[PDB]
């Protein structure tokens, strides 16, 4: 048992609705206005071809950079210098408001979420996950604190098998006989050897912050996620976020949105935590996030390959560059790229071929760091 969950509307039964009960009452009413969380859905679109480059300002110090974009099969592209944004493309077939899945991106949207109940106080990353989620007991969760999830050091046997087995869970793929019911009871399976302190990227990590958010708040995900962060940015549009079959937004890697809006979350960061609708998160999350995590922690080459100073803290990535560059990261060649030394944030929304090769990390994040550069006042 998985213990207490938010209902998916006042009242609700555990679990309820499901696609066999939508359409009864009392389901009907909440889902008749929710149905695209229930069933695959289209957009039928209100407005009745060609790549869209406006480059511009940067164009000029990196002539090619539109072939670039294409060769890294770039979807959206978008820098924000402080407020303005100085270049955008778009592929052919994409609009500029269009929403593009985040991939693990996504993981960096939920820190942030965790970071602001840190600030209210409802959170001590120094408890143990089980001082809030205690059916976690008995799990490689049994132990550590929540800020070794926060920066994914505890040793979990999580098969990169476990990665098929948690996207079957939360919806991701097809079910298979004697999977999880749903992403909690998932999270309940995983073991370890009980060793913590070195880095291990681990999407369940950022599953269990989530649970960890609905277990403090009382709400659903998708709606903390929005009442901690997305409704503070004075976005242009709604995010969207997959939700497994009890209603749990698939927190470590299922969140759509526009780039333009991405690069608030961005802009929120470099803003010291705050937002148009209010602050997120504290100055001094902001400030541990930008100083980077335990070096030593760090011992993924495929990271430290190009950043040999990087680590990682609170679901983002750290460089260690010598630009204090820190991203979110998600595959097939998601950035939430923040450069602090220029003020701009850096959003690339892509889809490779490939999910996490040497090769497209090299071209993508030579991209990121050459229009980085371009900024600097010269």
């Amino acid at each position: 048992s998985t213990g207490q969950h938010p209902a998916r509307y006042p009242g609700a039964a555990a679990g309820e609705p499901t696609l066999d009960s939508w359409q009864e009452p009392p389901h009907n009413r909440w889902a008749f206005a929710h149905l695209g969380e229930m069933v695959p859905s289209a957009a039928v679109s209100r407005r009745p071809g060609h790549a869209l480059a406006r480059l511009g300002a940067i164009a000029a110090q990196l002539p090619d950079l539109e072939q670039r974009l294409e060769q890294t099969y770039t979807d959206a592209f978008l820098v924000l210098r402080g407020t303005e944004v100085v270049a955008e493309y778009y592929r052919a077939g994409f609009a500029p408001d269009d929403r593009h899945l985040l991939m693990s991106v996504s993981k960096s949207l939920c820190g942030t979420v965790v970071g602001a109940l840190v600030d209210e106080g409802r959170i001590d990353p120094a408890q143990p996950v089980t001082e809030y989620v205690p059916e976690l007991a008995g799990s490689v969760y049994d132990g550590p604190s929540v800020l070794q999830v926060l920066d994914m050091q505890i040793s979990i046997d999580y098969n990169e098998s476990e990665v098929q087995t948690h996207g079957r869970s939360a919806g991701w793929r097809t079910r298979r006989h004697g999977d999880p019911a749903d992403t909690y009871e998932f999270l309940t399976t995983l073991r370890g050897d009980g060793s913590t302190g070195e880095f291990q990227y681990c999407s369940a990590n950022t599953d269990v912050l989530a649970w960890i958010v609905e277990r403090v708040t009382g709400l659903r995900y998708v709606e903390a996620l929005s009442t901690y962060l997305w409704a503070k940015l004075d976005a242009d549009r709604d995010a969207t976020i997959t939700v497994d079959t009890t209603g749990f937004g698939f927190a470590h890697g299922g969140v759509s949105c526009t780039a333009r809006d991405l690069a608030r979350v961005g802009r929120m960061m470099l803003d010291g935590g705050v937002a148009p609708g209010g602050r997120v998160v504290s100055e001094d999350w902001v400030r541990r996030v930008l100083a980077g995590g335990s070096h030593e922690a760090m011992t993924d080459k495929g990271f430290t390959n190009t950043f040999p100073d990087g680590s990682y803290t609170r679901q983002w990535w750290c460089t260690g560059n010598e630009r204090g560059n820190v991203s979110g990261i998600g595959i097939h060649g998601q950035n939430l790229w923040l450069d602090p030394l220029t003020d701009s944030v850096i959003v690339k929304l892509s889809s490779w071929p490939d999910p996490d090769t040497e090769h497209w990390h090299r071209l993508q994040n030579g991209i990121l760091l050459d229009v980085s550069r371009a900024l600097d006042a010269v």
